[PDB]
């Protein structure tokens, strides 16, 4: 039997999740939608040929007793309240990142979900589902390179829109690494420091520093060095290297396109779209959520606790962006509810 | 509508197709299976959690009116009779390659299908659906390397089962390249020659020559040199290089796993089976079949005609296997039914 | 103590050898030169600031008692006579390839050398000294991939000059693979066959077929497939893959230049010059010869007998070029003098 | 003419330089040696078949008027006094790194050299002669990736001797990157900071932190992140990546050895010896020195001023090692003498 889904927020990513649920993946149907732009909601039903109700708001959607799960894909600042409303129902909840735009909001969601008899929230950190990143983590966990001492990573994007701010370097971009590293390493963060190399001439946006260097430390002492470079021009690329006691692991060459020998060069195309880079991870992530719902079991993907960790770390990083000083992080031990 | 599927042959690939139809793809349910090994059939039903009938043979399964489409996934030599029996029904038919193991068998199938009012057979030539191979073809077709003069290909398997015969080097293995190159180049064959290099000590099957070299020539004069090496030990690999007038195109190494630096080496894993190497291609081809069946429309993928055309060249190769002499090929034009 | 060298032929490669001997390598001095173009010879003296005598011909140069070794770097057709004269002296002899332009010439040399008390000839087949090619042979010889069954190789050149003939595809280009493969495999050839794929539109030379496919068979059964492509446009490239019973070996990409990420591509440069490609090999080869002469020991590089094997094989290939048919090769057993 | 050389310090590197000068490179002869271990010097003479005088100390050796140049290859701490003595002579001076073990000693040398009628000192920072590193610099200097924003580098070593100390992570290992980067970027340093990640279990030496992270900043604002890992086990490796405004450049994998397909992996060998890694650079660096001396021209390699920059920066690094705090660097303008 089919997992009946409501979607709250039918913009870009909302529509892409609808497409996933409707066209790409198995076992679900979108039967309700809402958007504060009623017209956007109506277009979704129309464009994807859904047999679905358009609700005027989130509150009314959430009272529909036939909806098994909700996807929250509205503006980030709007997640917190909506998630708290859905927690007054029994529905499963897939929220895109962030769990909340403040760490205070995140803690509320955590505290409330912790009052429930079982976990219902999955947060949209898709990196964990990417085949390559997953395969590296698995290899690391065999012990073949010993303990992880240093991690070096890059988050490379070709160009940004007019609306991209200095803070979004953290909240939209580094956030992926923020969720990824503690999971990768099975460790907790103790600090974050953002430093600014010389400013790129390619930056067109007021207040945006690019590139940015993020250094994180963990409780076991692993140091993580992330390069964030969002006006890099050449392509979209995610790089990851783990330095171990006895060896190293890194992500392979990405891409399926051919190797061209021509005009005194050998070359391969580089991905230009993060959308395309992570198509697989999005599919895998959402299919897993649906599969869990379908058997009336809690999600096994990133949780509200993960969302809270990310929120705390992002806020520490936003603080660090002001003065380039190291900010400490102390995250509480995970409630057993979240293991 | 959800397509109700029967699967005939529930070995390695039968199982993989059941898995994908059940857990990954959309719009299908496996409702019946059969295998000459009843235990294998029962194992498939249980391992994939099916509510499926287990029929004692193909003929009984084919006479179940509730089945919309059948998958023929038995030993290659068994496809011919099963496909012919299925053509006595109104079911859609997906057969794995080869269409048959002889030219005469393939021709029987085409002759019978031509008596029907619409086309119902798709053949599992999945290479055409592989994203990398498609990307190479599309780049070739831009003209960037000029005309294709030579193609070099490898079809590498680590080992074979005890039932793998010399003839199967062509009908089970080379058949992929036989179909592929004529699609890739939009050209047809004028000859094939099989030669036998130094026999590997790794061969364990009586009568099997390994490796084998296949030289195919096309009408436009492109020469294709295929290496078939099915006891290679190291891994499963498909390699493709197109030599043009002004450049070259090559398929990249396939791999998701990490690069490991350890013990005086830098290494990456190689796939050990088709099952994972071509998972995308199998998913795509099968989804397309199911989507067509759902509309009660003929398949748009490779046809029994493509199967026959390949069988002509395969039969030529099997003839060449006897004396290592070149065998001429001149295939008939595509009948209107198959255009 | 310094090996005194005379150079016979002071053209492009003659000058390059002079340069090596004078400015790059250790233990030698060019004290005499000759060229049928006297002006070229004088120029070589001035240009390399030599303390050397210019002789009118090879005969007179060869009478200088102070010369320990001669370099034969004239037109290929001139090698035979000069090498035969030099064998009337006790001097060591480095001849560039070919040993002789006919097989009968090569045999005359071998027969004459066999009367001497020690071996004095090294032939300039430099591939054997290329570090990459050597490293591959070495790894092969460890047994790690088992016995070599098939060799796939490419000799890629961007364009040719107007003097380049069909037969030069063998005598100037394939000759390197002809010397290389029997050495690589510790084997003897039994046949060669040249075939012509579709003719490239890039060919501008009368009578030239390009590309050419060369297939060689060996006594142990290994099949060698070489692609010769001399109007390839994109670069100069030497490729080598050995298919073994239990694994494969291939040369890596040549070049030390950086990997560039730019403009939606990842790229490395491709060499356009065979000269640049084989700088190291030429240096290593000549240094070895000099080092042997310095000890008054026989050269240990490719011998007149290797020159003979090359000549017989090349002749067979030029024969095959007429009709694309296989031509047998039965090389006599190696004389103990050459073992 | 032949450059007559004296060598001070005939240990591992001094013997390696003697070997270069005698058996590999052109244009030099070792005619004098000294070592505080007299038996080591005598042994160098025997082992390399030198026609050389053994002197009991540096002072005595420096009085041989037949010596055109001296090589200083003693303990680092002995370089300063010896170089200063040598500057009272007219001989040219090749000193292995470091110029001096204190910045004050380096200044003394600089100050003294500045009084002379020509520059005579070259310092053994061989990285600048490495073909791959040079090719990367050259490409960077074309402007193709825009301005350099960040540099990421690794200095990876398998294991260290029992006498390797924490400070040697800087003075023996990071010193190479210290000289390299300011040259690479044509910039000057403004700061250095050494941080200590998780301590490796592979460390056997009391007080040694491994790995170590070094962050250098430059006047133009480029940030350099170096990973120093000297108990890495797997191999010896130098990595370099330059992140530009519009692209990236990175050094390719080192090695000419083959790609092996075997045992479910594709692999290439990793160098285990620093010696073999930089053999080319050592040869080139020394040949260039000898070629300059042959002409009575000043060296064009790394100078005493480069030695001073390195000593200042190393000193700052050793200071940073105490508390992991950033240390400023402000080197004086380069004297015209050293331009
Ligand atoms: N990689 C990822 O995981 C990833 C990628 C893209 C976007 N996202 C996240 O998805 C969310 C949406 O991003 P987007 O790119 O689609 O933005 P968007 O602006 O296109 O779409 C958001 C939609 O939400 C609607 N909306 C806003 N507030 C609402 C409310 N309270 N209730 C209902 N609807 C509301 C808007 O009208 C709009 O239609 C954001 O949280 C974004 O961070 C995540
Ligand atoms: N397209 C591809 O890449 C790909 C990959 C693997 C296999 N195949 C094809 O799939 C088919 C099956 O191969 P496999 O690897 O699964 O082999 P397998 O040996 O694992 O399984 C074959 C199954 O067929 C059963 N069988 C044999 N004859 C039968 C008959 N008359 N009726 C019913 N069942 C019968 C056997 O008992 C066995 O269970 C072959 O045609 C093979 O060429 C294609
Ligand atoms: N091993 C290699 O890779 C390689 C590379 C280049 C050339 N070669 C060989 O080197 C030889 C010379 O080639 P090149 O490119 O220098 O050609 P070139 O034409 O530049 O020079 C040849 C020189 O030989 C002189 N010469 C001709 N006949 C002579 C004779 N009887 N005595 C003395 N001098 C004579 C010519 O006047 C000319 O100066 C050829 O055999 C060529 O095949 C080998
Ligand atoms: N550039 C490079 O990459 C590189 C590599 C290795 C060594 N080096 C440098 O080479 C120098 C030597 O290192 P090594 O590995 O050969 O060490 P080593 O200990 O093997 O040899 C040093 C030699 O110097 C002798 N010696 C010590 N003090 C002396 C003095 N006052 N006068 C004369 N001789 C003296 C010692 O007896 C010994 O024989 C060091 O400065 C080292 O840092 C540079
Ligand atoms: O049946 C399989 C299948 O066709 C594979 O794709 C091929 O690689 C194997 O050689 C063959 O035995």
């Amino acid at each position: 039997m089919v997992v009946k889904v409501g979607v709250i927020g039918t913009g870009a990513m909302g529509r892409a999740h609808i497409d996933r649920l409707t066209n790409v993946l198995t076992g679900a149907e979108v039967v309700a939608v809402t958007d504060i732009d009623h017209e956007a909601a109506e277009a979704a039903v129309r464009d994807f040929h859904l047999n679905a109700k358009v609700y005027p708001d989130d509150t009314s959607l959430l009272q529909d007793p036939d909806i098994d799960a909700v996807f929250v894909v509205s503006f980030g600042g709007a997640h917190e309240a909506t998630v708290l409303k859905a927690l007054d129902t029994d529905k499963f909840i897939f929220t895109e990142k962030p769990l909340a735009t403040t760490l205070e909001g995140a803690k509320r969601i955590v505290d409330k979900e912790l009052t429930k008899s079982k976990k219902v929230i999955q947060v949209g950190f898709m990196r964990r589902y990417d085949q390559g990143i997953r395969a590296l983590k698995e290899k690391l966990d065999t012990g073949i390179i010993g303990a992880p001492l240093v991690v070096r990573a890059s988050h490379i994007n070709p160009n940004v829109a007019s609306n991209y701010s200095n803070e979004m370097a953290i909240t939209d971009t580094l956030i992926h690494e923020i969720d990824e590293m503690h999971w990768l390493l099975d460790d907790e963060y103790t600090s974050i420091q953002i430093t600014y190399p010389r400013q790129s001439a390619e930056v067109r946006n007021e207040g945006l520093h690019d590139p940015q260097l993020a250094t994180l430390t963990t409780k076991k002492g692993t140091v993580i060095q992330v390069l964030v470079h969002v006006t890099a021009q050449y392509g979209y690329e995610v790089k990851l290297e783990v330095i171990g006691e006895t060896g190293e692991l890194q992500l392979p060459n990405y891409g399926l396109g051919p190797i061209l020998r021509s005009n005194a060069n050998q070359q391969t195309a580089v991905e230009m779209s993060w959308i395309n880079r992570f198509i697989q991870a999005y599919n895998t992530e959402v299919q897993e959520f649906i599969d869990e719902v379908a058997k009336s079991e809690p999600p096994v993907g990133p949780s509200a606790w993960d969302g809270y960790i990310a929120a705390i770390t992002a806020a520490a990083a936003n603080r660090s962006q002001k003065d380039q000083e190291t900010v400490l992080i102390n995250v509480a031990g995970t409630p057993t509810f979240y293991q």
